[PDB]
């Protein structure tokens, strides 16, 4: 419903932005506030989050070799195994999403910008789709603003 739409909007602007490596602050849609301050967030601890496993995310962007579209296609399985074990929390959401800007400056790169998009959607569909009933319990992203943004 909205949280597959508002979860997009928010992961596709922050992967966007970091993948032409400067913020961009045009507001958001209707529910603005919670949006933007979200990805406030995203670009606070999200580039924290990269800084700290740089060399984990380095190794593993190696491993899956990612060259077009349809290997981002490819991803979704890689992804799933390794975020839908064990625990959630907001803190590994922000992993998930951070790994994604990670990918998304690969993708500029090699010039794949079209595929970022896709990235993003894939990204989306998992977090909605495996952590949906949790993600409703917090409140979504308001109990991610709510307690998490400075
Ligand atoms: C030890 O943690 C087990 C899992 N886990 C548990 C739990 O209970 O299982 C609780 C918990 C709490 C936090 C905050 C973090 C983790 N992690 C820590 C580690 C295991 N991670 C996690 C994620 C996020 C989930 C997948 O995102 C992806 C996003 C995209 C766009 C793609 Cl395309 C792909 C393929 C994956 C990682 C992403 C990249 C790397 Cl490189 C590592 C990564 C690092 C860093 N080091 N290494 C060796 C790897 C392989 C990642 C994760 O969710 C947690």
């Amino acid at each position: 419903d909205e949280l597959y739409r508002q979860s997009l909007e928010i992961i596709s602007r922050y992967l966007r932005e970091q993948a032409t490596g400067a913020k961009d602050t045009k507001p958001m849609g209707r529910s603005g506030a919670t949006s933007r301050k979200a990805l406030e967030t995203l670009r606070r601890v999200g580039d924290g989050v990269q800084r700290n496993h740089e060399t984990a995310f380095q190794g593993m962007l190696r491993k899956l070799d990612i060259k077009n579209e349809d290997d981002v296609k490819s991803l979704s399985r890689v992804m799933i195994h390794v975020f839908s074990d064990g625990v959630t929390n907001w803190g590994r959401i922000v992993t998930l999403i951070s790994f994604g800007a990670f990918v998304a400056k690969h993708l500029k790169t090699i010039n794949q910008e079209s595929c970022i998009e896709p990235l993003a959607e894939s990204i989306t569909d998992v977090l909605v789709r495996t952590k949906r009933d949790w993600l409703v319990k917090q409140r979504g992203w308001d109990g991610f603003v709510e307690f998490f943004h400075v």
